[PDB]
């Protein structure tokens, strides 16, 4: 890979939503507008791009934080992840991917993803303590094992890496990333990862219960 690769030291923040649920509106704001601001609003990401389908292209530009880009993304995910990248200018040294529905998502966790990156992780995500108790399960229901709960954690976005590294684990892993976290296809290649402490507003905003919680959260 090329020696460039990095070398303008900057955050690059990508958005993949390429549709409903990131569209979906809280409170008369968007998911990812509230979630591209939270990103902007962090103080401390160089570039926010967002992936989107196409008819939502001119949309997404006229209704998110100015300082925010949209390109059109790809089907393959990583190919969203790509085309954004090749709208960034230079060469960022860090690439945080960040989910839409986790709209809201406190500023101080995304900084405190970045910060880790400074210190010298070169793959760190967002995480919590479990509520429950996780059992491995079969397909008919019956329980195959209980693993150490207090040994588990829950992962939130964004999820930060160094460029290369990230690029990396694409070329091996791509081919199953919309079932994986990025930070899974990482480890696969050998990857190091860091937890720093999530939020508990850092949800992942998917039924009718989550929205009803993140409106209620918002007219406070």
């Amino acid at each position: 890979l090329a020696p460039e690769t990095g070398s303008s030291g900057t955050v690059a923040a990508v958005v993949p939503a390429a549709i409903p649920k990131a569209f979906c509106e809280i409170d008369g704001a968007s998911m990812l507008a509230r979630a591209v601001a939270g990103l902007l609003d962090s103080k401390v990401v160089d570039h926010v791009v967002v992936a989107v389908p196409a008819d939502r292209v001119d949309e997404a530009k006229r209704l998110l934080p100015g300082q925010a880009t949209v390109v059109a993304g790809g089907a393959d995910r990583t190919a969203s992840v790509r085309l954004a990248l090749a709208a960034v200018p230079g060469n960022p040294a860090f690439v945080l991917v960040h989910d839409a529905a986790r709209a809201l998502t406190p500023p101080a966790l995304i900084a405190r993803v970045v910060q880790a990156l400074r210190d010298g992780h070169r793959a760190v995500v967002p995480a919590l303590p479990l509520h429950d108790t996780v059992k491995a399960v079969d397909a008919n229901g019956v329980v195959l094992g209980t693993p150490e709960r207090d040994g588990l954690r829950a992962v939130q976005t964004p999820q930060g890496f160094a460029t290369d590294l990230l690029l990396r684990a694409y070329a091996a892993g791509a081919g199953t990333a919309g079932f994986t976290d990025d930070a899974s296809l990482v480890e696969h290649v050998g990857g190091q990862v860091q937890v720093v402490d999530g939020d508990p507003l850092a949800f992942k905003i998917t039924t009718q219960l989550d929205l009803l919680l993140a409106e209620t959260i918002v007219r406070r």
